[PDB]
């Protein structure tokens, strides 16, 4: 928000204004970067951004510890690697190219279409970055009707989003991310879960409302009350809620899961990709804005 609103205090107290990106900006397949680029506590536009920068960003306005966003960090830096040919020291070339397919970027999100979902022919890809409203409204469906959801909830989600992926994709291109999808099945539950209730820190239950502002708005949810969490989240809480996510039992089965899906999932770890290999092609589309309605410099 503007500076002057005092929108963000006493959580944050030095905010800027949501200013939507413009055709040529960089945005992200992550509703946390493309909110912070949106602000300007990353670059508008997108790219050349420093490690620091981003630590910066999320624990002064997003109540996002250092330790939260480490492996995610080291990760950033080796597709930026893989997809460029080259070292990109302490530079991410830009947002754009983080949705490089079966790397982080992962098939069954909870708000973006798959890169081969529903293409009628095999070399044919689709815009797997930007945020898509009919795939959120298929997430959120699964919790309707409420205003909170817990973590046998979460899981019912994500298995959902892995059976509709597994039956729409083009033939052999699926390819299941237990590991990472659940660090940020955490990443939910850290931003937006209801820290208002006494329980907050062991129970945590998200609150829908947030969640959907945060990923369609690709802002901050103030004005339903949020705030960045105080203290700032560690990442101990986030691989506790991944855990506790997996391991909640299963009392709706979606047909069409791939092997293991229900059960643990293994430790996420850091990236690698052989020298010889060449990345797929990135969708080219222009940043994603909210548009129904457009936002104002204080949403
Ligand atoms: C340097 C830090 C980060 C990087 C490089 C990063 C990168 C990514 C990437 C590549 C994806 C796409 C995965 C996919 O859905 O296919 C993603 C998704 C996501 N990220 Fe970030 N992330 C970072 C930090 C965070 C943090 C701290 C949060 C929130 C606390 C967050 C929340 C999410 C969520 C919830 C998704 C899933 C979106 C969906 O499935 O529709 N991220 N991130
Ligand atoms: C974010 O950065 C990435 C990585 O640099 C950008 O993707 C790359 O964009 C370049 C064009 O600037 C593409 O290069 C072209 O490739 C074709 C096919 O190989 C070649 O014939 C052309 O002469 C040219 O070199 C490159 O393919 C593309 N990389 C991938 C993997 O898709 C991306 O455009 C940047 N996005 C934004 C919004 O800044
Ligand atoms: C991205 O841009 C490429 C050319 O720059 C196209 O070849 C791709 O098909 C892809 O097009 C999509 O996004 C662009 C934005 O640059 C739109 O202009 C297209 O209409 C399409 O949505
Ligand atoms: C915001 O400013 C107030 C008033 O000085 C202060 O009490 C509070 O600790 C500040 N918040 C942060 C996150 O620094
Ligand atoms: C997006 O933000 C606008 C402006 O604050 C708000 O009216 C709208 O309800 C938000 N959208 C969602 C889905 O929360
Ligand atoms: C989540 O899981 C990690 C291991 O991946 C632990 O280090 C953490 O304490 C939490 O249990
Ligand atoms: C790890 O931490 C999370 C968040 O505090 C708990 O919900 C979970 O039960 C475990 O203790
Ligand atoms: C979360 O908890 C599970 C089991 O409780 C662990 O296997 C995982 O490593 C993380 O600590
Ligand atoms: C785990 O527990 C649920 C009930 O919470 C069962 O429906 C499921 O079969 C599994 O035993
Ligand atoms: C069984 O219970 C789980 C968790 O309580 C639900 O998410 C599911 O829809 C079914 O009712
Ligand atoms: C749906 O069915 C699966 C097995 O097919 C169970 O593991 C799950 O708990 C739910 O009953
Ligand atoms: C229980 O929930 C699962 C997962 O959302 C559905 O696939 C199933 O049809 C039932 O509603
Ligand atoms: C979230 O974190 C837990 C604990 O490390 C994993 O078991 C899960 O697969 C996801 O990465
Ligand atoms: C990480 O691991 C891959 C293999 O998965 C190697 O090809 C790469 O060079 C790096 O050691
Ligand atoms: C990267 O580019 C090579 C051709 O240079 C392909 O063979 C490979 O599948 C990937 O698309
Ligand atoms: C976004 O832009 C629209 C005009 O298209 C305004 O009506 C709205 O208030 C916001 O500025
Ligand atoms: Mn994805």
């Amino acid at each position: 928000q503007e500076p002057g609103s005092g929108i963000g205090y006493p959580y944050d107290n030095n905010t800027l204004p949501y200013v939507a990106p413009g055709p040529t900006d960089s945005r992200a397949p992550c509703p946390a970067l493309n909110a912070l680029a949106n602000h300007g506590y990353i670059p508008h536009d997108g790219r050349a951004i420093s490690r620091e920068t981003l630590q910066n960003a999320f624990l002064n306005h997003m109540g996002i510890a250092n330790s939260v966003i480490e492996l995610a960090l080291t990760n950033a830096f080796v597709v930026c690697e893989y997809v460029t040919g080259s070292d990109c020291g302490d530079s991410l070339v830009n947002l754009t190219l983080l949705a490089e397919p079966h790397a982080f970027e992962h098939d069954h999100s909870f708000s973006r279409k798959d890169y081969k979902q529903g293409v009628a022919n095999s070399n044919d890809f689709i815009d797997n970055r930007n945020f898509d409203a009919e795939t959120f409204q298929t997430s959120l469906d699964v919790v309707a009707g409420k205003t909170h959801f817990d973590y046998a909830d979460m899981n019912e989600i994500r298995l959902q989003r892995e059976s509709l992926s597994n039956e729409l994709d083009f033939p052999g291109w699926f390819t299941e991310s237990k590991p990472i999808q659940n660090v940020e099945s955490g990443f939910i539950f850290a931003l937006v879960s209801d820290f208002n209730l006494p329980d907050n820190d062991e129970n945590p239950l998200v609150r829908i409302d947030w969640w959907k502002y945060w990923f369609t708005n690709e802002s901050f949810p103030y004005h339903l009350g949020w705030h960045p969490p105080s203290p700032a989240r560690e990442i101990e809480f986030v691989t506790s809620a991944s855990s506790a996510v997996l391991a909640a039992s299963v009392t709706s089965t979606p047909s069409s899961l791939p092997s293991g899906a229900i059960g643990p999932g293994a430790e996420a770890v850091p990236l690698s990709f052989a020298s010889t290999m060449t990345p797929f092609l990135l969708a080219t589309n222009a940043p994603y804005y909210a548009q129904d309605p457009t936002l104002g410099p204080n949403d």
